[PDB]
């Protein structure tokens, strides 16, 4: 068993700092933690706008992993809709991903379209609250959907369990995102060879208020994980609500995987 | 108990964030909080290249009084360099002005060129560690002298007492700064209609690592303020280490001034 290099992938509208309490957790069991930020998110200084594709969002995940040198492998962990990110990290660069790890996040499948899992999120979780919408055109004439999220929805079903001010540092640093989702559905399906191949680990808790129960032992049945670990309690945020307890869940993962 | 607003300003390179714990400790007080970006800091759009003077980095701030309703006053909270944001902002809106609260701050005066507290901030702390310094040209040519802060200078000096989560999410956001040195130098001085007419509220500890008291005392004595509360222990970021006790002295700020 080898201490682990895991690389956290936000969600979309999110940034790195999402994983503020979980790095140094990380850290003090003796891991590296990288932490980035994807395009237009966080503090990367690109707008939604200028981004065409859920593939150019996760430039900074494939820049960082074109210039991991050769022999060394990471443990790409993705909350939310990060399990896109994932898989297309995945399809890229296999031989540099030990493991991809799901936190209460979309799992994406090899044998449906990319925008599948999206659907059925959307399909289980239609009503996003307060939540206001915004379109542009992508480089290619495709209407692309944007959000700025709601505070309510924020409170209520993100950050259900969070400090108050967890909360308040989430609306200080939140940022417009998207789905990409017509792009997606015109997207490749993701590969066997890549993605399809990697040791697959899903992190959730029923106490999840977006990624509803149903949706998340949908996604379990319909694509099975290689280990699956539900969390008691929390909420939609592990990372901020169970921090030592994922911290754990991902020793395991490092000592199984890395 | 009277309710005020609060307006927090945060330092250079960092941003709102930083408030996350005392905004919702204030507002469970009944009180109004905003807590602004300036440019180029926190999630703001901007680039700190495409800022001139620190009157620009401002902006935010300015525009905001500037929208503020008639006969609505604000209590300007300010921490470290943000002591010169309050100047600038009082010259300008004084009457909008209830008083103005200086968080380990500077403490600019009426008598010196706007640069001399920063001239002295950087006789008595002239090391800034493992910070990295860049520069580019401003709209009129100066050399604007920009900062990366040092993941060291942030543990040891910045966020000493802090969480690890609250150092990590420092990290995480932190962003290019600078004091716009030269361009305060060529800048009129602080006016005494304006910034010096408002109520100063002073609040600081001895066991600031980067804001030293010898530092601190000599701004007190230079330009005296009208109340200075001294903090036991904590370090130079009390909304973090001491979050309770600022909120408790910023009821009595409004009680007295709002």
């Amino acid at each position: 068993m080898v201490t682990a290099h895991f690389v956290l992938i936000h969600t979309i509208c999110h940034g790195a700092w999402i994983w503020h309490k979980l790095k140094p957790a990380l850290e003090r069991a003796g891991h590296k933690v990288t932490a980035l930020d994807m395009a237009a998110s966080g503090i990367d200084p690109r707008q939604i706008e200028q981004i065409n594709s859920f593939d150019e969002y996760s430039e900074p995940l494939l820049t960082f992993l074109e210039k991991l040198p050769q022999g060394e492998k990471v443990i790409i962990v993705g909350e939310s809709c990060a399990g896109l990110n994932i898989a297309i990290a995945a399809d890229r660069y296999v031989d540099k991903i030990a493991a991809g790890v799901f936190h209460n996040s979309l799992l994406p499948d090899t044998v449906h379209s990319p925008s599948y899992t999206v659907e059925k999120l959307l399909e289980s979780f239609p009503d996003w609250r307060d939540t206001e919408y915004f379109t542009f055109t992508n480089i290619t004439g495709e209407t692309i959907t944007t959000m700025k999220l709601g505070f309510v929805l924020l409170r209520e079903n993100l950050f259900t369990k969070c400090t108050d001010g967890e909360y308040e540092l989430a609306k200080m640093v939140m940022r417009p995102g998207s789905l990409f989702q017509n792009v997606l559905a015109q997207r490749p399906k993701f590969t066997e060879k890549g993605y399809g191949s990697i040791p697959k680990v899903y992190i959730w808790t029923d106490q999840d208020k977006i990624f509803l129960p149903d949706f998340q032992r949908w996604q379990i049945a319909n694509y099975p994980p290689d280990k699956v670990y539900q969390v008691q309690g929390g909420d939609h945020k592990l990372q901020l609500t169970k921090t030592e307890e994922v911290a754990h869940i991902l020793q395991e993962v490092a000592d199984a995987y890395a």
